[PDB]
């Protein structure tokens, strides 16, 4: 068959593994959304169009670099490239915009560190943007610079040498960095965020629930809608994951920083744990950093990078991301393309049998009519190999709860809320459709055309063929919060 | 707790995932054996000693390069470094030596980097006269029939698939092409022709000479390149000759056809190497993982070693720290079920050979503790067919007994490793300490996850019963000495009712 | 908690067993329907009213005894008792009426001098079974006449013949030119015209006599709801019954009774064609060794369950009560295990037709069934059904399963379905929701037949259809709730799943909604 | 295949149920041991021989009746019948002897010059419950004398008294000064000296009268092997029994009978202290509502299974056979479900002590148990036990589980264990191998007590020890095999798991070996 159906029907995971078939072509829209970081290499309107076709879902603005004006152009160009296919509402692909916070980053200033040499922190001199650095490093203490390559030992002795450039990483383990999760800058940044209507915030170095309360606050009332994604970048964040989660809209497994703050051998446990948990919680999780680095420079990924992406997806990740691969490398589109291609395969390899079982089995009872509908809708879909679940949603919550259970059928989410449509990419397998029509006199009719719109757009992009069954999820009255109906229709 | 015990006790895989704890230190010998490739960077006796300390179990000799003499030194140095710790039998680590076959390779026609422009014109000559005359527009190539198999609109890849050539004028003197993916070309690099039915045989006159060399110098294992079908290994066994029935044959799966005929290849090989390198060119990059996952699954089910290889840690050929992906690569290989993981450029030529070995060690230990044994043992028991081989019966009893008392180890007496191999099939968490008189057996056993071989030197006792006991005692002692076993641990001990192989049938529970 | 909820939440069956709590009161309409057999003891209209209150869902007419007239009173009385509560539509309980076919009886003769006389067959004495037409009547201490000619042809030298409800037994020691020269194995008192069973040996006699045919016609005439068809041995045997049933009776459900080795052996093919199965332990417990029935019973139920077709457990579930006011320790467990096995219906024969404790017996089955119903490890059971029922593209099935899943998620008190033939109700019950299936229908007959499905509670809707189809649907749902409140299936604050369709007429169920009371 | 092997290999319980095959003959010694109660009908040496052949493993002496002398003959005859086959050590079957305590019972009194005579407590009539010593012998239709002085002090107005298997029932409505004036609720034939129970009212009677104590001592003198201890309500109740038992009886196994609500409620604590459990359905089925026993039965068995301790299912499993040669459909399923529930032993009371079919009864349990034994879904059951039994560091337990795993892998015919107290055998059986546990011991007593464990088949070894310990072990193993061939547990070509220890004397089992026959 296709979509690894023989593997999907195995009675055990081992069996399932044993039936994975390289000639079994994927046959299903990829559901893992791709976040690409905007930079010199991917800023041009025209470059942006190409990245949208290759499958970019979310543009990441990295406030670790660039100016306010510099990023507004970034935002402006994304919006232009995106509005260039508004030609055709059935085909039009929304693209989220995510501000990625600078936070307690410690960086160098504007030569080779000789292992053994005496090297000061205020070839041998390193200026740091953290003045309190000399309040938090005791004697016999370690300081890591530029992606953990350069090691220093506090006056400091170099323990690991390395080539150093301008303005690069600083990480201080062991010591608890009183440096605040939110500088005066971050605050200004987040305000910029609200002004330009970013959709998502990726919040650097979150160490505790307060850290997000901070962000929400700074975000202001003009930004209740914005989703907040807490980036876990160090030992403490990991340790207090639960609490962070409870309060964040979802998580970013920030492997970069993390891979320095804690020993490299351990990330995978962190990554696997965190995704597991977000999955259980029903909240977006992003896997990030270095998934495809070699491509910053080469047109083909290395054998490890490939398996990285697949394992991220198999792990359970809602989104996968690219940094240098898209912001600066010589192969931005090719990189997007590859994640697309890999994600589809891994998506078809997911052992839904075990996965759906386990989620049902661990999600607690519930009395929210929306949740009740979702799970029934998901069960119904599996029973008839439905091609899609089509939901009418006003904030995405309804789409989000369906995706929680990981249907194999696509969630086609129909909404009037441009913003909701953009944010919904954070949820695996949700395909948003932006509805433009003015409401019908009769509420019932207005529902129908929305469902119809959903099918139609559905046919058009190849999610649905004549003869397929589709599950349709609606509510008993207008306005959000009342999803409570599930119907089975044939195309 | 430690060794991710809270995760180990979960009722589900999801739950298990959720309980994975970064502060839970591993606390167990690493089981996944490491194969390190020998090159300029790792040939010095003293380098070799260091690599043994950091955890090298198996040395790969790559017959794609170097001369017979060149490899005999390789072998001679390994053996030396290894015999340097025979000072103390309790501590001594054997090391396998693996000959890796050249096979139907195709290579380009020295510190010289011709750049093959994007959207230019390339000629592939196979003409003696141009056996080196390979500039901006010319590449020679040691496979004549390249001109014969590659049709117009066919693909020709060069050097790890990074360079791309589409044929578009098949004419009198050779292959006129166009450069799709351009790039920097080097002296003598791999060539791949997907879609083409490269008529070259799995076993050249060279491979045959190579394998004979293998037998003469007593290599322990053959990694057999480009195996496409059962016959291909029959070839190898043949060439290997009678002086080499003992040698383990590991088929490398390097292309679409091998994958397609995996079952038949497996049934005949002693194990499998998932050759991601070539495989990552022959089939689309997006797909390897399915292959890798499938083949490991299958070898697991079958009970036969499987190797994950190539590009697990490349960035380290050049940098002292792995990239985020390479790390998870290694973990997932082990989590996938791999018996061995390997290193190529990372050890043969890179600037960080030992650091590389160290890392794999460090990662493998964590992933080893992350293995959901509850689901895994259940599924193996449940798919392995009944059996009437007393050795298999004992093994599974022994593996069950071990889980029941969190035994620190199973100690087996073995003459060919078969008994150890059957214990590891089931993936005990306890270590398999394998005591043998067969130097070779002790080497080959590294191909089995979680088997720790001990080479017994003493002359046999007058009383066979006594001779067994000392062997067991020898097992314990060495065991205490390397920190596999502490006083108060329980240990499962597996022996047989009479001397000579094939009669393992007894399992005993002892306290240290 | 109640309804053995702690046991319901266990992670394994063993665990589950361990958390069974005797102080955890059931709290849920019993789902296992009860079939009570009508005889002298339970024929009076007033007796029938009492049995309806105690929980009778199905009345069995046994055509092995009584005349056409005799059964028409039977039917007339039932209907009368039942129509006596039509006073209140919210409360009204329909009752099925099931004809139980006679089929290939094999009978001894009239007894020397009497239809009322008895003879005693002493253990170890010399005994003659003849097929000699003359002694059809002259039977005694050493002789029994049988109305199956071929007997002196089908029983080997050393075979066994079971007489009178399996209580007398004979071993053929010599084959005779006039009758099988046997030895008495099990002694006993022998009556006029009693039953024979012949295990091992094949019996060719037809599954449908001239009588059965007349009976089934009588069936159609009086509008029975269900036929329990005795000795079904093969698919043809039901085709026979359908046929005989005639066109005036396509509606009738046909329940094949498996009463011997061969039926068991051909169970699959019988099932494929029957509307469900009756595990006939009586005959069965004689045609095949007594040790074995359980495997049969357990097999058949498993299989029906898998198949989504009603299965009845029957015979001797409570016999001591034909005579005593309390069941023995075994009978009790029998009932529970039947329910636990997966049974859709459980039945009573002597216990209701003739015994001194008809109502008490019905009461007991009620009481036990409720307890077992709560002990069902739904967690494993729903998992296993989902996992083995094949994909499906019937919108009704799809809706059913989603409806069932939705219910578990909010401990819904009920699923309320609108159904025209019961199909939609039947599919929900297939999956064994713990919530009740309140089925609303205009088809008096459908409401009766639906009791064959575990946990389906039928409501007969009487109102003339509304001008607006949508409105008519709503009142039906409302009617479902209201009746639901009224009998204690639903309280204010409960959640309820409602299952309807997108247009009138059967076959189009395809909508599931979540409502709060 | 046989032994329901296709069912055994199913992937789910549903599936397993579906594949149960009535033509799949069992092929395996039956494992569930049978306890038969000794009475008039089963006391004769010769009768006892027959009962041994039919499969009796444990003789129950019921100290609720008979005298010390009367029971010593009981014992003396059992031992005789049993020693009659010592002719051949390979085939010799040991037989446990179990003393069943009287405890806090409460009987009505003897009847008006009537021994085997009866009287009817008419429904609705006027009945007086006395304690007047003078009325002890004057039982009648209007008067019932009870041996419980304090009855008058505990049964308040509108309190309930029930007599003889709970069939007779009395409503106290009047407190007089010489007795309790009761209304009869459930009328009926009353006999002499029949049981009384008092639900709702706590009974200040002690678990151990001066009699019980004398009884227990008698027990130790005559070397009974097991004590079934009536009405155990709490841990203390067993401490009592142990105590009374004295030091001359540390070896005796104590089986606590759970006979009422409180025992149930405090099961855990009773278990922790008893050697095993008897689910006393009789009393229990009166103390608590009949609908609930099954939960209790199922709970207790589950829990003893989890604990590793014998559990007995008892009372009324086969009553109809006290009087008839064939069991009713429920009794049969009762036995099978008891076995499928997880019971280690099943028992017969009236069926063997007094009825007209003692041996036939034993035979039937045998026959049923074999079938149910092969129906056990080992796949789920062994998984669940591994998964719930806690880690352990006892080398004996470790070896047992390995041995049990090994056996499953090769469909071993048997695990053969050398055991001194049976503890090694008991641990193997805990995991419920499908292979038989052939237990070889020199301890006649151990060999007798081991029947309390499912699927343990004890062999008594008679030879004087060999000079060389190693050789002595081997002959014991050899003895095991040989005896095993001889009774059909093992055939040439089978695999057998053999479990031994590293040194003599109990407590050191720690070795497992795989041998081919
Ligand atoms: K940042
Ligand atoms: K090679
Ligand atoms: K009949
Ligand atoms: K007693
Ligand atoms: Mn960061
Ligand atoms: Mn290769
Ligand atoms: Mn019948
Ligand atoms: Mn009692």
């Amino acid at each position: 068959q296709q979509q690894q159906l023989p593997a999907a029907m195995a009675d055990t995971f081992l069996e399932h593994l044993c039936l994975l078939d390289i000639d079994s072509e994927p046959v299903a829209a990829r559901s893992t959304s791709i976040i690409a970081t905007i930079g010199p290499a991917s800023r041009s309107v025209e470059r942006l169009k190409e990245m949208i076709k290759a499958g970019m879902n979310i543009a990441r603005l990295n406030f670790s670099h660039g100016s306010h004006e510099y990023h507004a152009e970034s935002i402006a160009n994304v919006r232009e490239a995106v509005e260039s296919f508004a030609g055709s509402p059935l085909s039009y692909r929304p693209v989220a915009i995510a501000l990625d916070t600078k936070g307690p980053e410690i960086r160098t200033g504007i030569v080779e560190l000789v292992k053994g040499s005496q090297v000061l922190v205020t070839a041998n001199t390193v200026w740091v943007d953290y003045p309190n650095i000399v309040r938090v490093v005791p004697v016999g203490g370690r300081i890591y610079i530029d992606d953990g390559l350069i090691s220093l030992v506090v006056v400091t002795q170099v323990e690991n040498g390395g080539v150093l450039g301008s303005r690069k990483g600083v990480n201080l383990p062991g010591a608890q960095v009183d440096l605040p999760g939110l500088s005066e800058q971050d605050v200004r940044d987040l305000r910029f965020g609200v002004e330009h209507g970013v959709d998502i915030v990726f919040a650097s170095f979150v160490r505790k629930a307060s850290d997000v309360a901070a962000v929400r606050a700074a975000l202001g009332p003009e930004g209740h809608g914005i989703k907040i994604i807490s980036k876990i970048e160090n030992h403490e964040g990991v340790k207090r994951f639960d609490e962070i989660l409870e309060v964040s809209d979802g998580i970013m497994v920030a492997r970069g920083d993390l891979g320095i703050e804690i020993p490299a051998e351990k990330v995978f446990l962190a990554q696997k744990m965190m995704i597991g948990r977000c999955n259980l919680a029903g909240k977006p999780v992003v896997c990030a950093t270095q998934m495809l680095e070699s491509m910053i420079t080469k047109p083909r990924p290395m054998r490890a990078e490939t398996s990285d992406v697949a394992n991220a997806v198999l792990d359970g990740a809602d989104c996968i991301m690219l940094s240098g691969e898209t912001a600066k490398g010589n192969f931005p589109v090719e990189a997007v393309k590859m994640q697309h291609a890999i994600a589809r395969e891994a998506e078809a390899a997911v052992y839904h049998r075990q996965l759906f079982e386990e989620l049902r089995r661990a999600a607690p009872l519930s009395r929210d009519p929306t949740e009740v509908t979702a799970i029934g809708a998901v069960e119904a879909a599996f029973k008839c190999c439905a091609a899609a679940i089509i939901v009418l949603t006003t904030t995405g919550r309804s789409a989000q709860l369906l995706s929680r259970y990981r249907p194999r059928a696509a969630v086609i989410a129909v909404t009037r809320s441009a913003q909701a449509a953009r944010q919904v990419h954070l949820c695996r397998g949700v395909f948003p459709l932006l509805y433009r029509e003015p409401p019908e006199a009769i509420w019932a009719d207005d529902v129908d055309r929305r469902v119809q719109f959903g099918i139609e757009s559905g046919k058009l992009r190849g999610f649905l063929r004549v003869g397929d069954l589709v599950i349709v999820v609606t509510g008993w009255r207008p306005g959000s919060g009342y999803t409570n109906i599930m119907r089975v229709l044939s195309i």
